[PDB]
């Protein structure tokens, strides 16, 4: 009773109700997805992990959810991001013609949430869920993001943009979900260019972070997929967001 099963956070409280409400809200904000039956979405979501050992989840478990959440977003208007979620989302809230994963129904449902079941019972584990590193990688949360990120990267076309956190030790971390799943799923038949926006932090604007070794590593991988690579520095993300909000400002 004093022992917890896993190292990671348990299921977010009221996960069932939260997923259902987010579905209702999404279908309300976005009419093109209004055909979705939100109860059915939850059912299939639930079906992916309930009663399953939380170290034995597969992409196949999530397929019925993937089917119900079928959504075509303009393939040429996609924004990827690695480890800089906030600004990317803040960007798409203003620049409403562009989409991150979390601006899709499926991403929107799962964003910031944790969930897992218990092997061979109907219960949701509200106490602890597997940590990707300490416990096992094939857990309900990690496998969900892997599945959706693959499809999202596979649907991408034309010019794909990626926002990266220039203030990190590894600006392109080839171990991230961007690096390990998204990048290698950018199809050169569809995707002409990958353009990176490297977001600087604070008054650190003296360097061209597009010259960072990890960015050259990204350039190399992208080029070996027969995809053009472009990189821009964003020295002032504070002013960047403002210019996105009010493009009429003479300062940008
Ligand atoms: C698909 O995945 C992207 O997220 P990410 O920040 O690149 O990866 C998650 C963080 C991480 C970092 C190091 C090692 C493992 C995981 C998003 O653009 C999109 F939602």
């Amino acid at each position: 009773r004093w022992r917890q099963t896993w190292s990671g956070p348990g299921t977010t409280k009221r996960f069932p109700e939260t997923v259902l409400a987010r579905c209702v809200k999404y279908t309300e904000i976005h009419p093109e997805m209004r055909h979705v039956d939100c109860q059915s979405v939850w059912d299939a979501f639930k079906g992916a992990f309930i009663s399953k050992h939380p170290c034995d989840i597969t992409e196949e478990d999530y397929q019925p959810l993937m089917k119900l959440g079928t959504q075509t977003v303009p393939c040429n208007k996609i924004l990827l991001w690695s480890r800089i979620k906030d600004l990317a989302h803040q960007f798409t809230q203003v620049q409403r013609d562009m989409f991150t994963l979390e601006d899709t129904l499926l991403g929107y449902l799962a964003d910031d949430l944790t969930w897992c079941g218990e092997f061979d019972t109907s219960k949701i584990n509200y106490q602890s869920c597997p940590d990707w590193r300490k416990d096992c990688s094939n857990n309900p949360v990690s496998v969900f993001w892997k599945t959706v990120s693959r499809r999202f990267a596979e649907a991408a076309c034309d010019v794909v943009h990626v926002m990266l956190d220039g203030s990190r030790s590894k600006i392109f971390d080839k171990d991230s979900t961007f690096g390990s799943v998204e990048v290698h799923n950018l199809q050169p038949e569809k995707v002409q260019t990958l353009e990176a926006w490297v977001i600087h932090g604070g008054r650190e604007d003296s360097r061209d972070l597009c010259q960072d070794p990890t960015i050259k590593e990204l350039e190399s991988i992208i080029s070996k997929r027969n995809i053009q690579f472009s990189c821009k520095n964003i020295y002032r993300p504070d002013k960047f967001l403002q210019c996105v909000k009010n493009p009429e400002d003479s300062s940008c």
